[PDB]
């Protein structure tokens, strides 16, 4: 499959893409504002997530740091970044079909687009400023808008005993981005594409 991953900021971005134990093709690359990269991730990869990385800096052996979505401090992400990263999500010919969604489960970065390239199927995007309506207790301090589960670290907003329900801070992300997980239980948003589908990962998208 075919992921092309534009970087429409302002900003620069460091993207990055993995399946959880290994880098998608290079795993990450910086984005100066308008830049694309396209990579391929191949079929049947369960798992994967792209999203970006905001006020970077690397050194010449790719070692370095982020504040938001830092993986390892590599350039070339090999494993899932550090809230808050909002999630671009695909498993890929799961049964004949794709599945996507965006998440703000671990907190929203930057803005996103996540849309198929071929036909059948819709795309979702969350786009709203999370960051500058974040409530103050999910701000985080090196930027962008923690999800309550990084904050707090319970099972009321982590989902992992019992059967959690929204919180006031889940509600916040739903209400910003309707088409976006914004807790473990939230009602699902993934999208069911042709198996096989290619896609385009927007940051910033237009309006």
């Amino acid at each position: 499959a075919t992921f092309e991953i534009v970087n429409r900021c302002s900003y620069t971005v460091w993207a990055a893409a993995s399946k959880g134990d290994a880098a998608l093709d290079a795993g990450g690359r910086q984005l100066n504002s308008g830049e694309s990269w396209t990579i391929n991730v191949e079929p049947g990869t369960n798992g994967g997530k792209i999203w970006a990385r905001t006020d970077c800096y690397f050194d010449d052996s790719g070692s370095g740091i982020c504040k938001t979505g830092d993986c390892g401090g590599l350039l070339r992400c090999k494993r899932f970044g550090r809230p808050p990263t909002t999630l671009a999500e695909f498993s890929l010919n799961q049964y004949g079909k794709d599945y996507i969604d965006i998440s703000n489960i671990k907190g929203f970065n930057v803005p996103m687009d996540f849309s198929p390239t071929t036909r059948g199927c819709r795309g979702v995007r969350c786009a709203a400023d999370i960051v500058g309506q974040c409530p103050a207790k999910l701000k985080a301090p090196g930027g962008g808008c923690n999800d309550a589960c990084t904050v707090f670290q319970t099972s009321e907003y982590c989902c992992t005993t019992g059967k959690c329900g929204p919180t006031e801070y889940s509600r916040f992300f739903k209400r910003l981005c309707p088409d976006a997980f914004s807790y473990v239980l939230d009602k699902p948003t993934t999208v069911t594409c042709p198996g096989s589908s290619n896609y385009r990962v927007t940051f910033c998208p237009t309006a």
